[PDB]
């Protein structure tokens, strides 16, 4: 109908609800499903569904073997009903790409697909199921893009690019685009030195993201974005509670604009929900693997630079393997507030479990709930051993 | 359009036709079938569906060893269409859970799912495919809820739980839901002793549940559910013809307030449709195990503590294994009375089948004629030698 | 919309051109297909689909082994795509039963479908996907239908049902119904002396069937039924030009109202379009086997009982195995006329091929062209020895 | 709604950026994906799918064997959505042919598939899915025609069929159909010398098609068409960049009205983008077989026999296979001018891949950009080894 406006803010988040699982590679051992990686969760008016990024192949298929590898010319972004796994019968392709993000704006869906090699990537703007607008790369040294969604408001969806060394400082774009088309672009300002895989999520006007930074922080960069001036501004997560991964253990005291040093060059994608005292971090329990999964509530996170857990929810077990995290809300359901949500990427196979040669996962995602409800941990579910 | 109102009573049931079944076992030797248990059938306004409890893997999966248990992070309740088997492929998850209830109230759809630890679990209600409300476990132990559809009647929908042990008294309440909110719940009243799984139909705006009493009833406990003045009562059924199972052989005389002794501590999901003298009981034929079915017209069984059968229907031979059994009616159908129908869970594998380490089921429903139909047996078809 | 009435007439058939083919033994031989046997062609107002009966598994399935039996509880009337494989994920199950036939009226679709015991068989009537009417037994000896198309006028469609011997005297019944009730029925009427699996197809305003004779004549019998008058009379195809099978090799004259002797108790179901001088009869080219195909031009077959061939077009060489064949065709289509179909049903198997333990088939459709169009055979497709 | 027009022009391209790409052979080596070949892309007014001639068995099966051969009666023109693999279930048949065209008119889609011996061949054309229109073969040869999607204008969308010879001088007829009705067809004019496998696109009310002659030119023959005026012209592309395969290698000037020697008897079908300065140039890179892709923007290649590249794109490596390629365009995406895309078969196994016993293919298709993209190299992606 019309474009969606961000004018709700966030409900209270008292504990997280189960809202999605697919079981992907249980279901997989026996069944043509497709192997992924990079998944996230996106809503279109009517309907909510899970996104990754195939290797074009089964985790079954003799194929499978080197799907470690991150870029290739067999990489398609591809969609899902919710909960279903990523099957070569039910799976939607939105475009051919190594990196992606994607987001409804109310009227149709904007799909961004980035493919190449290292040195000569380009980004392709699909609307509508067509492709409109092509972004050549800058840097020259991988283009990529947030994996996971996009956000819009009154018709503009601002989307973060980077292109450069992911070890070393890199040229950072915010792109505002409407129907597809580029309005205009921004270089990254603030405090924030380095930035990748922004986590993304709008209320009350203002889009918030939670980033990465490859470079040296293990405190979380942050990017503000007003979609209707099309400015930003950035800056880190001031808690001592490091939610990067690997990280060193947590400090009395965090630091507000520059990088917690610690861990050097490596990182994971990751979000949070910065709302005041309604504020919930989320990070891998292990400071040296994706291993685990949890999530705390810790007051004022950005601002304060001592603040401390309050509350927590585990997800996935310490023992058990996680991954990449991300946040989305349907911004259509019915209600006084949006929603947060978040899902969590369990990898398995390569490079921890290497009996197999593939690499693939499966999703868990949560929704908030004003409840204080019990919590249970959500694992992948196979066993490995199944697979030799 | 607008909400569905329980404005006609029962069509007059002289006997049972053929309405599904899908065959699923026989299909999944050499299908991508997924293991289930808990099934039942729920009608939207233009189309009635499968429904079950997936363990989210195929039955000829590795992942299929050890499905008699009930309870994991790998179940979710699933939908599709009628008479075809719950594929990998053709499936739709309605959510994540180890116990649940769906019904349509001519609006759209509530579907709710139970996860959890023992002592942590807690329900989610969705409404039109979005988490709407929550609820915490109360006893902590073990919340659940029917296996089958719930009812409504004017945008309310009324849904039985049970929360604590299922060998002793419980904690039972009936909530009435609106669009997914909590109008109200009351604790349960009556004399019926413990309650679980309800299988529930509506006629005349009332609502009748047939349950089953765990702890110690072989007689089968009701309750009527008014979902106006949202009030209900409780009792047992009167008749000596027992259908729980196990249970002792058939009395001369039933007990129409207190659980009539023999066996303890176990059942099964049954139902019943009880309607003056177009009163008809569903029973596993077997009175030691989950073996055969048939269907009894017992007339006034609900208030004739010495009625006994007046015509019969076998459904499943004695030889042949059966499992739960609830109700259901088209209640978008045309015509001047609602016609009864009701399905029966045909489980293979473990308990009883032990040379496959696996536990499933097939589906087979009925839908009640006013003609005297000839019978003919419907069982599984399987044969579980196929399967080493 | 409203309902479809008959108000044209044939079009000028010159020739046969190819509609549909499923190659379904081909494919099936590595992929998810259902065994069928029984199938048929159907259209709706906007789509036309392949129909048959399933036997509860896949070809390469472990039960497959013993589908050469006609009745059991695990067949049903399935409908796919045109042209696409009757395959688990894509079949729509109509009903359960091991005989069945279907038309749409032109506002929705009536499909009927028989099951039970030999002695206490029952049909039921469904009517836009519900259950609407039910029939038990007459004559307590397999009650059979059509297994082809039915035909509608202004809301009423008539079905031909047989209950009683097969190899003696039965009971034959045209039954009228209108949105799935019985306005009424009549005992079989004219001189046809046995009638068994009707061909059907209308034109202005009348509706003609093409049955088999299975315990006497090798000559076909005809009913022609007034939809309006809701009446009916039967007789057998005059010309020498015998199309049933197994039958005696063609005579110089034929029999009208006498079925023609030479073979006893056999038959297979088959049609034919009578229309004057544009008329075409359809047979099996062996006079001993379900092998082979031919079409040919015999004007004024029904009534001329000296009749000869004028023209012809072999649809399945005689070194490739036939089987079933009926009418239907696209009531719905733009035009002057109506275009005359067929399908005819390629079995593969038991009994003729008995290295296999199964019996399944494949469909093959053409309908008419106002061209003389070159010929081409259609066989099945699948090599045998690739399922050892 | 109503018939499209052509009423823009060509945007302007600088480079090529990827719209779609299947991997069907990796995927297929462990998924129910059909063999296939002669593939191309088509556009409704809502959605862009992949369209080819199935050869009626999976890649895995053993039907499989034998697929190198062209025509069979197991072969069907299937469609199915953009990227996704052709698989057995979610492929649409069209109609049943081996060599076919289709296109939507803006209201309804037209599918013509021939099928038939070589010496008794026939065109059924198909209109809003139903056959509309027979034409049987008038020299007796191999009834043929495009192979990739034809073009309309206010309803007229001209097909290119050849029959005949094509070792020597064939007959070619220009059809001009509306709303699957002959409206009237001409016999081929100009100085092209033999015609097959046309290419065509349209733009400012001309459609213009790039074919191929087998006989004798290794410069590809150009038929202009004027849909409103029902009239046409052929001529050879001037330019010395040869474009057919295999080829002599590229001279200093080359021929405008008759076909440049060298190579006799053979051909690939091919396509090329004719406008002005703004042309582009599509052909394999080996000059002895279908090996390599490559793009070359030749300024004015139609009408000057001396013009040479001035920019280019490598889209398949010279040590990958390629095959057929030929134009589509979506005329219902929103813009001032048409987006040029093309498709490129990826042929797989036989008759250069000896070590597996069939032939099939994949897909990649790219649209231009007004934008300098990098490039990137597309190749199939199956390892043949995997298939031993
Ligand atoms: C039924 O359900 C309810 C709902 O779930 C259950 O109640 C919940 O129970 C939770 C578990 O106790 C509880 O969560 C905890 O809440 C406290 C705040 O009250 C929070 O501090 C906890 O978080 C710390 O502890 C966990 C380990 O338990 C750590 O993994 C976590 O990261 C936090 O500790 C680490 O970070 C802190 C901040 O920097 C450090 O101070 C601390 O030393 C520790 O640091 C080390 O570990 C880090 C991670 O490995 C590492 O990076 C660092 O470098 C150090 O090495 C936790 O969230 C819920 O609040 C509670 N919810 C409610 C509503 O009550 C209930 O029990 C269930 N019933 C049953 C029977 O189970
Ligand atoms: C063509 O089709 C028609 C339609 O189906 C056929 O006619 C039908 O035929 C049915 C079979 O005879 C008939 O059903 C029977 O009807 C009588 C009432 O008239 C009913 O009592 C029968 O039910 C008892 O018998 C069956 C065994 O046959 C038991 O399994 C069942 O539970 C009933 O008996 C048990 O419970 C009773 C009540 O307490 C006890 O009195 C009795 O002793 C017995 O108890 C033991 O067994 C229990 C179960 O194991 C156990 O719990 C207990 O503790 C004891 O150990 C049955 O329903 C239909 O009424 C009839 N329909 C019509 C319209 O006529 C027709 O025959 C078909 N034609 C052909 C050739 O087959
Ligand atoms: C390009 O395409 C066109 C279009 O197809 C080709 O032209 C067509 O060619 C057809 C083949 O010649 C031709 O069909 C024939 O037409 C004649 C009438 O003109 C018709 O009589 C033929 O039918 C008899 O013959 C076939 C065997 O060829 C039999 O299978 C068939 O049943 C008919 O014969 C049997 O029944 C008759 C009637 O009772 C008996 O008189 C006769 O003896 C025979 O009886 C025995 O066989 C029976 C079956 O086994 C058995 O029951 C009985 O008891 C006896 O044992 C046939 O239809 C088309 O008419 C013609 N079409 C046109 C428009 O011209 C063209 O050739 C193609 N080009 C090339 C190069 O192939
Ligand atoms: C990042 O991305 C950008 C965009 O892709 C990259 O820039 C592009 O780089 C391309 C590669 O250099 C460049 O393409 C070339 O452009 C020139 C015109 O400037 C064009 O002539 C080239 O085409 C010839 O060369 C290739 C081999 O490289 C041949 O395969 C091709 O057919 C052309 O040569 C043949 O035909 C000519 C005409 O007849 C003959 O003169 C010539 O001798 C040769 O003939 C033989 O080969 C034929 C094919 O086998 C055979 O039939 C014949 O008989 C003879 O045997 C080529 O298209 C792009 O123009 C350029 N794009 C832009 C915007 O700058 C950039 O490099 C990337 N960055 C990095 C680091 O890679
Ligand atoms: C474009 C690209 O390849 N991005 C990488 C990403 C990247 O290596 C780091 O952010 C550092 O630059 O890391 C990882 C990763 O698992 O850490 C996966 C991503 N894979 C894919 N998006 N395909
Ligand atoms: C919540 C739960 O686990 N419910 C159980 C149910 C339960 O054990 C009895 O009612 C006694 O409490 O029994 C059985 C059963 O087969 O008897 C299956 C149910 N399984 C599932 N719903 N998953
Ligand atoms: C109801 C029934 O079983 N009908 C039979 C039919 C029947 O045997 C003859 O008509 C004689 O009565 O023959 C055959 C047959 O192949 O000849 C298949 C049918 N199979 C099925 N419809 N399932
Ligand atoms: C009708 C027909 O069989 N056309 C052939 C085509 C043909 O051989 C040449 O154009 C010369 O006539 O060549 C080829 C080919 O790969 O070269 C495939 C086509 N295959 C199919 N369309 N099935
Ligand atoms: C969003 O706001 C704009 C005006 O700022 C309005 O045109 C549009 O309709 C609003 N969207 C919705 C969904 O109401
Ligand atoms: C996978 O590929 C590697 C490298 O090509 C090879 O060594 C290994 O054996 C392969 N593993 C399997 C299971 O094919
Ligand atoms: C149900 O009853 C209410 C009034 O009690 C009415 O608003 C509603 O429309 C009725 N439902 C239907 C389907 O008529
Ligand atoms: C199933 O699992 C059990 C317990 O882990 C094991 O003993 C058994 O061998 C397994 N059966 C199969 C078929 O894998
Ligand atoms: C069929 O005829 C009846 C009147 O005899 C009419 O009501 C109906 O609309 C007609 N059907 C169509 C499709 O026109
Ligand atoms: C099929 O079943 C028969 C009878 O039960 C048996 O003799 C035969 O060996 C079976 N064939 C196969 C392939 O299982
Ligand atoms: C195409 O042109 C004709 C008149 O020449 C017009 O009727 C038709 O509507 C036009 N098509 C569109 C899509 O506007
Ligand atoms: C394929 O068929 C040929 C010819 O019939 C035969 O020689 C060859 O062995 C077959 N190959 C396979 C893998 O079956
Ligand atoms: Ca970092
Ligand atoms: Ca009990
Ligand atoms: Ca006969
Ligand atoms: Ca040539």
């Amino acid at each position: 109908r019309d474009f969606n406006n961000l004018t709700k803010g966030l409900c209270t988040i008292n504990s997280w609800h189960i809202y999605g699982k697919d079981n992907a590679v249980r279901i997989g051992e026996d069944s043509d499903v497709l192997v992924t990686r990079e998944p996230y969760v996106s809503c279109d008016p009517d309907e909510c569904r899970f996104y990754a990024l195939s290797q074009g192949t089964t985790i079954r298929g003799k194929h499978s073997n080197g799907t470690i590898h991150d870029r290739s010319q067999y990489r398609a972004l591809i969609s899902w009903p919710l909960s279903s796994p990523p099957t070569v019968y039910n799976s939607r392709v939105e475009c051919i790409g190594w990196s992606s993000t994607s987001c409804h704006d109310g009227k149709t869906r904007m799909s961004i697909c980035i493919s190449g090699p290292n040195n000569n990537a380009s980004a392709v703007i699909w609307y509508n199921r067509r492709p409109v607008t092509e972004i050549n790369t800058w840097a020259r040294n991988i283009l990529r893009t947030q994996e996971s969604e996009c956000v819009c408001h009154n018709g503009v969806c601002p989307v973060v690019f980077t292109d450069g060394s992911a070890t070393g400082p890199a040229e950072t774009r915010i792109y505002y685009f409407k129907e597809g088309k580029i309005l205009k672009w921004e270089p990254l300002a603030g405090t924030a030195k380095h930035i990748e895989e922004c986590s993304c999520y709008g209320e009350r006007a203002e889009i918030t993201c939670t980033c990465r930074d490859n470079w040296q922080g293990s405190n979380r960069p942050v990017i503000r974005i007003d979609p209707v001036a099309m400015t930003h501004t950035s800056q880190y997560i001031c808690s001592p509670v490091l939610t990067d991964n690997p990280r060193p253990n947590d400090p009395t005291v965090g630091k507000c604009n520059d990088p917690y040093p610690g861990n050097n060059n490596n990182g994971v994608k990751g979000f949070s929900y910065l709302d005041g005292v309604n504020t919930w971090l989320g990070r891998t329990i292990s400071i040296a693997s994706r291993s685990g999964y949890e999530m705390l509530k810790v007051p004022n996170a950005l601002t304060d630079d001592k603040s401390k857990p309050t509350q927590g929810q585990t997800i996935v077990l310490n023992t058990d393997w996680s991954g990449y995290s991300g946040s989305f809300m349907d911004y259509w359901a019915e209600g006084e507030c949006y929603r947060a949500c978040f899902y969590v990427e369990l990898i398995r196979g390569r490079p921890k479990e290497d009996k197999v040669w593939w690499t693939s996962n499966s999703i868990v995602s949560m929704c908030s709930s004003t409840e204080f409800l019990g919590q249970w941990d959500w694992p992948d579910g196979a066993k490995i051993e199944y697979f030799l």
